[PDB]
């Protein structure tokens, strides 16, 4: 397997794609360290997991996979590890480089933690959870018009301190837009100060019926 802990990821849309958005996709596989883009190199990024066993795990799911009509090409770095460098201001103001080594959505912290992820390949199909208790459809709607995404084709609650569900969309390209996007978005929470830490990854539901 990976030598090192970085990947390289290729194909991103550089007018959509920030560290926290390459984040969102890639908290799925394993742990974030860092991520860092390049402005010599437009529409990549430099992606450090934890271990090799996360880039392997990136790689074999996330290559050559559609996102905003350009195709990903997720590979092994020839770098062991990211730099913070010569960083620069990205369009919507946030930085080019990002440590999310003590982010609390990294769920691989643990081994007892990783094993709850259900490494699965990409779909059509969100499983959703950690959203509030009394979440409805129109509420997912309603955060998709705000982001400027597409909304979920269906949405499925299951019956259950918060809620857990499927969202469905037509395709795995519409699914996987929405899913850096809308990953740990901050949903309101009427009976506390802190929001709901939306929380996404693949299901292997058929849909959200």
């Amino acid at each position: 397997g990976a030598d090192s802990p970085v990947l390289m990821v290729y194909g991103l849309d550089q007018s959509k794609m920030n560290c926290d958005r390459v984040f969102n996709v890639f908290c799925l596989y394993g742990n974030v360290e860092k991520v860092k883009f390049m402005k010599s190199k437009p529409g990549a990024a430099m992606v450090e997991m934890a271990d090799g066993y996360a880039v392997d795990r990136a790689i074999t799911h996330l290559n050559n996979n559609f996102m905003f009509g350009q195709k990903m090409n997720v590979c092994v770095s020839k770098q062991p590890a990211i730099m913070p460098g010569q960083s620069y201001g990205l369009e919507d103001g946030s930085c080019s480089y990002k440590d999310f080594s003590e982010s609390r959505n990294n769920r691989f912290s643990t081994p007892e933690q990783a094993a709850k992820n259900r490494i699965q390949h990409p779909s059509n199909v969100l499983h959703f959870f950690n959203a509030p208790l009394e979440v409805t459809e129109e509420n997912f709607f309603e955060i998709c018009d705000e982001l400027g995404v597409k909304r979920p084709t269906s949405v499925k609650v299951f019956s259950g301190r918060s809620s857990s569900g499927l969202l469905e969309w037509d395709s795995k390209s519409d699914a996987l837009e929405t899913l850096g996007f809308l990953n740990h978005y901050q949903m309101k929470n009427p009976n506390g100060p802190y929001p709901y830490t939306l929380k996404l990854c693949f299901s292997t539901a058929q849909h959200a019926s």
